């Protein structure tokens, strides 16, 4: 496949709906090694089912709101990889009071730090700790929402921090890109996926994509991972610092009229 | 003028370079009645120096990154003014180290916070604790840069924060717009202001804009100013959620060549 | 007012309805000097007696598709006017067919080439035109449309035209800059108008915009015209090359979820 | 390869610098067959020896200029291909002076209507001819460049025709949408190809860009053509209404400080 020899770390998978499922079973067959991330111990277990299936037994702990355990991320991921090809940081969180209802109303200074220490800065926060072992031609990836770009019901202090996102994909990528490394975004479209759930009116959303998309269809994790696997191979060498729409042409219209 | 019987709340006046300072001298120019704040004690004096000089003697301590302080500059408006017509965000820091350099040089969990929490979290928190005595057709202006939208150096983790601050302009217009209320951004050129000591070959980037940008000139407080008079005004009551280029029309252009 | 001594060239004026109609009225409150221009020879006496309701005898012929007429425009306003101070660009036309339906349906060679000489040419050559005798600090505005952005119904062929104009207004802004001269555009939000006529379903889109734009509320071109007399006064010295949004703050936001 | 089995239609092959020359080569080492167009006689020779490069021997005349021609290649394609399973636009002009020096001096009511003719409208003109043989999930492809977004030195009138082409992308994808088909653009770094050296200063944009993009490096037809071929195959099915930037981040940055 197009990523042969490719050595990938992936954060994120916490299901068989989740979208750095989708980007792993993609990468796997384009010819990927795979390691994986997870938090909390008693997801070790499932975590390490879903590298077994990949055929990997790289699996690493980092709560990227410690400190400590991302340093240790790469420092035990140094062992057994000389060097790292590819960064998939497919992280998010809010407390569900701050992506409900109101903007304002579960707008709190507490809130807000921790959507955006943990949706925004664990992003160039991996990079920076993962730059002593990034390959000359790596590629990082993140995972944003069409809700940076304009204000989408319910996902309000999670559209600010994702604005903070898709920031620092173009700040990173001039910073490791003198190197060589890429850094890229996929804003993806609604899927049912766990994080998904703490959106109150995410069932809305998804009708109305289907509806009122171009392709009149909502997007799979199978596409976002197809899209995902292009961005972490060669063959996307020439693009670095993008935001790619894959929500079915979503973004570019007005529907409901 | 067009801003006559509008009561307006004013912040980040710190010298007479500061940008607060060409929007409060325009606003008072068009007829507005000025209210002002200040961080620390000991530029208590200051302010009311400048604040006498726009004909009020309202001056109101607030350091955004204490929950109490916002909460307390209302409270203590609303015994003086009944309603507000006006609120100028014009608040911004990073530490230096962030805004020096490469961009994860100055990369750290704390920076990254302080950063976000007084530059981009600071606006809506005024929004909220305001949101009690604003009017019908009351207005928010923020200040933001280039630097949200693209990738300019030195600019860095502050790049990220009014990418947010960007985004807060959106939610907060959808937020309050029921109420009546418009929430807007100026995304300013280059200005020599105290802060702009803090971002290093700040002189570069004025030499470039004057060079490259439209009007071959960068603009001033007293430009910026008047923008702001508009948005705040009743001139302007068609527009919410925008963000606004006064920079001589530097972003629309790739100069240099 | 803040254009005093000004003296503005507005084209597009039809009827009461028209946005050229909301410009004109704000920019005569505001002290301007006015002459506006017509398309045909039986709507000679209709311009005549909106002219006279400004104060305002200067009316000229000017069909955009006739080269001959736009130079002849100029020739004939340098008779009264020493210099021009402003410039309004509020002209737009395609087949109804191009604005009806699917985009390619009404897509014929004919069709387009209609829409962007109409839409899109006609508006640098007013600026090519008028160069001659405009004045340092002199100001041009257009007006484009959301449908440029992004695919909208109906709008079909016609948002094709307002990207090319909004195009136009960078290209305009850089090439007239030098001399000081300013160009901008304002994105209109829905009004009901003649034009609007020929957009099928523009009832849709109306009832769209009230119900899911963040201030819940169409705008006016007494709106439009506040914005635009400041877009044309030197209120506006910093900004060039922009595409303002007065449209309530619908474009900033995905609604109907 | 990930494009096996689909035929796909290229136009604009004109020189082994060509982009459509880097795309052809990418999608036939994905396993597609391809077809080719050239416009004028004496180049007829020249494409068959390119197409048969690629081990094909369907070569069709197009000046897409003439309607007839265009009717005409998909009536001689039928012939050959039942269903076309991709289309790809890159074709371009504009009269040299159009695309040289200032905007205004090159600006002719014809040079604008040229450039649109052939670099905007004939993409969607190309897409409603060849509508009744595209595959339920077929792909079209068209080429783009920065001046579209912002003002370039130079590129003048052809910034203009790109803008109504990014736009004719989005109301092509949904009108075609429905069908299943994807319409997407490359907006490519520069590369030198023929139709470069008709902008004046290329190398001055070269030089620019290399030393400014984020990945320091210009883009080459190669790199061009493997996100070519993503887009054109199944890979990229939940992307449609796209401009992907292919210019090593350049457009992502401000540069020159
Ligand atoms: N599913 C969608 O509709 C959708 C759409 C657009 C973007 N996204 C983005 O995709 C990414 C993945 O979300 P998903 O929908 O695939 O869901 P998911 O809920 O299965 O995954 C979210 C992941 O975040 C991880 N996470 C949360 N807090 C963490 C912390 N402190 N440290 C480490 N990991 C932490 C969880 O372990 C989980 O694997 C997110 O960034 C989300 O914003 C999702
Ligand atoms: N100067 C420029 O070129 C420029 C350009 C674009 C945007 N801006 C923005 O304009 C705004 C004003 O900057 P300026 O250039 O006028 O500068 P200035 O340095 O004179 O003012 C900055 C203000 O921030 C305030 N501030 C800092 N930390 C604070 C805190 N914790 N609590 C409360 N107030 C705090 C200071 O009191 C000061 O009044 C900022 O938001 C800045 O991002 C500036
Ligand atoms: N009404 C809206 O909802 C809306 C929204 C966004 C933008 N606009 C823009 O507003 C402008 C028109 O304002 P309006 O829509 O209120 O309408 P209007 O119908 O009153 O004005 C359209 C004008 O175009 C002029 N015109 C048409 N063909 C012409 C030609 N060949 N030569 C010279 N003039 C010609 C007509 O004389 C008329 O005055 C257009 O540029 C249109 O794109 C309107
Ligand atoms: N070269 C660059 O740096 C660059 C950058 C961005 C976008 N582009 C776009 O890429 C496309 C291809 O350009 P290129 O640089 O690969 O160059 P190229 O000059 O080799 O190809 C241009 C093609 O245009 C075709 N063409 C022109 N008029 C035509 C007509 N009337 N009918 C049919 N075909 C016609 C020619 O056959 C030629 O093959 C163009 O659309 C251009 O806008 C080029
Ligand atoms: C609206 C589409 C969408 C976007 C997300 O970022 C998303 O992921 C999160 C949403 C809120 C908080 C944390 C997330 F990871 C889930 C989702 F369904
Ligand atoms: C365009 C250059 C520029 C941008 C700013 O946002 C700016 O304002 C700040 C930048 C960093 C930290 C605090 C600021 F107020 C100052 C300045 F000179
Ligand atoms: C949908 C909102 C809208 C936008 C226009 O540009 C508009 O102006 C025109 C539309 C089609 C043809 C000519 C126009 F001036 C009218 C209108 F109602
Ligand atoms: C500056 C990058 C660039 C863009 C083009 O569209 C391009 O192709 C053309 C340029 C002008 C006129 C017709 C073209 F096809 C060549 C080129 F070098």
């Amino acid at each position: 496949g197009f990523l042969d020899g490719k050595r990938i770390l992936l954060t994120g998978l916490l299901s068989n709906r989740s979208i750095a499922y989708g980007i792993a079973k993609a990468c796997k067959r384009e010819g990927a090694e795979l390691a994986f991330t997870y938090v909390g111990d008693r997801f070790k277990d499932r975590i390490t089912e879903f590298a077994a299936e990949f055929g990997s037994e790289l699996v690493f702990p980092c709560d990227v709101a410690d400190d400590a355990q991302i340093d240790a991320l790469f420092a035990s991921l140094k062992t057994h990889w000389d060097s790292l090809d590819g960064l998939v940081h497919s992280i998010g969180f809010a407390p569900r009071e701050a992506i409900a209802g109101d903007f304002l109303d579960g707008l709190t200074r507490e809130n807000f730090r921790i959507a955006h220490d943990i949706s925004a800065y664990s992003f160039p926060a991996l990079a920076k700790a993962a730059l002593p072992m990034l390959s000359d031609d790596a590629s990082l990836l993140t995972l944003s929402y069409l809700g940076a770009e304009r204000a989408i019901p319910n996902y309000n202090t999670m559209g600010l921090a994702k604005a903070a996102l898709e920031a620092s994909v173009r700040y990173l990528a001039v910073s490791l890109g003198a190197k060589g490394v890429r850094v890229n975004a996929i804003s993806a479209g609604p899927i049912k996926t766990l994080a998904a759930s703490g959106i109150k009116s995410f069932g809305k959303i998804l009708d109305f994509v289907e509806s009122n998309s171009p392709l009149k269809r909502n997007v799979t994790i199978e596409q976002v991972g197809n899209a995902g696997a292009f961005l972490l191979s060669d063959l996307a060498s020439g693009v670095t610092a993008e935001v790619m729409h894959v929500d079915s042409g979503f973004n570019a219209v007005v529907g409901g009229m």
